[PDB]
């Protein structure tokens, strides 16, 4: 069984480490080749699939070649290289989610202020900032710690952190590199959500969100159940009234063609659940794309929630993945034997699986994501 459990674990992990840098070199082209995917959130999603792809390349195949071989045989500069490029390339993504939900805080909590200094320089700056940083933190303390104390610890065949010899150094380190940004980023994103918990965006989104589920239906369940809550949410915000210019009077023409626009949207909405009734479901899709028609042309009296949750879904997939490697740290400092060898590369893989999961929680999610990602895998 031995054999064949080598194999597996080889087949598995060439898997995991192709899809890991096949997703992620999609993200970051996907984002070189389109401008409309050129903004400030995508160029932290860019550096953050720059690190999951170093994690696909370099970190999974001499990971799996350390434990299908039993021991390190490349050599101590090659072993150094890893561990270096291995702690500068996590850092990096720990202060890049930082950097991300800072920037969701400052625009949930100063819209008048940070929104006009949120620009793709600034945002370079800050990633390339976070980068130089992290290589300053880890780098030199990997390399040269040997040097430092005069003598290397790390004997032939083994690969690691010399200065980890200690496992209360190792627990310290990773409280000041994983525990605190992980509280740091639950409190803020505490904020996120808090500050997300106005109606008119809701009712628009409600009604735009029902209006593409209409057109991509694939039942007669979905036509109408999108139809009702389309109209609930018509009328809500029909009664409202949205940001008219010079503060106009309910009386006013604008305000007057603002209600005329949702009753002509009413009246064929339903005429859509009509012909749906009638059994002509194919033309209440048409009439869908006739709701699109008017809406458009009313739309100038009009102008988050999905950035909150893909924002949640990336700090949660850290997380989780995570969290169990910096837990055997915590047992390790009173009980080494209490975590065996196979439990420390289950908690490895768990924090390499992290650079597999992250584009499918941002990227799988957009659709400006997946119209590249299709224009870029069709033949031409
Ligand atoms: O979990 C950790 O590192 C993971 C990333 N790499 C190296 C060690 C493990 C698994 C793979 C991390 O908490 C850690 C690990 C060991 C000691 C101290 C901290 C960490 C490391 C660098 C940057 C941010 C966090």
């Amino acid at each position: 069984y031995k054999t064949f459990e080598v194999v597996f674990i080889v087949l598995v992990a060439g898997s995991l480490s192709l899809v890991t840098i096949i997703g992620n070199i999609l993200v970051m082209v996907s984002i070189k080749v389109n401008r409309h995917l050129q903004t400030v959130n995508n160029y932290f999603l860019f550096s953050l699939a720059c690190a999951d792809l170093i994690i696909g390349v370099f970190s999974m195949n001499l990971y799996t070649l350390y434990t299908v071989i039993g021991y390190w045989p490349l050599g101590p500069v090659v072993c150094d290289l890893w561990l270096a490029l291995d702690y500068v390339v996590s850092n990096a993504r720990v202060m890049n989610l930082l950097i991300i939900s800072f920037d969701r805080y400052f625009c949930v909590t100063k819209p008048l202020t940070y929104p006009v200094k949120r620009t793709t320089k600034m945002a370079g700056m800050m990633i390339a900032a976070a980068w130089v940083l992290s290589f300053i933190l880890w780098a030199p303390a990997i390399l040269f710690w040997q040097f430092i104390v005069g003598v290397r610890t790390v004997e032939d065949g083994e690969c690691y952190i010399q200065f980890f010899s200690n496992a209360a150094v190792t627990f310290g380190t990773a409280i000041a590199a994983f525990y605190l940004p992980v509280i740091i980023m639950t409190v803020l994103y505490w904020h996120i959500s808090r500050a997300s918990k106005a109606d008119l965006e809701d009712n628009w989104e409600t009604l735009n969100d029902n209006l593409k589920v209409i057109e991509k239906a694939d039942n007669a369940a979905q036509v109408k159940d999108a139809l009702t809550k389309m109209r609930a949410a018509a009328l809500d915000a029909q009664k409202a009234t949205p940001p008219k210019l010079e503060d106009k009077s309910p009386d006013s023409p604008e305000m007057k063609d603002f209600r005329h626009g949702f009753d002509i949207l009413v009246g064929q909405i339903d005429d859509a659940l009509k012909l749906a009734n009638e059994g002509k479901v194919k033309e209440a899709q048409a009439a869908a794309e006739q709701l699109k028609t008017t809406r458009n042309a009313y739309i100038q009296k009009y102008l988050e929630k999905k950035v909150t949750r893909t924002i949640l879904a990336i700090l949660l997939a850290f997380i989780i993945t995570w969290a169990p490697y910096n837990v055997m740290v915590l047992i390790n400092t009173f009980c080494a034997p209490c975590i065996p060898n196979t439990v420390w590369t289950i908690g490895y893989w768990l924090c390499y699986i992290n650079s597999t999961i992250n584009p499918a929680c941002y990227a799988l999610c957009n659709a400006t994501f997946k119209k590249t990602f299709k224009h870029l895998l069709m033949c031409h």
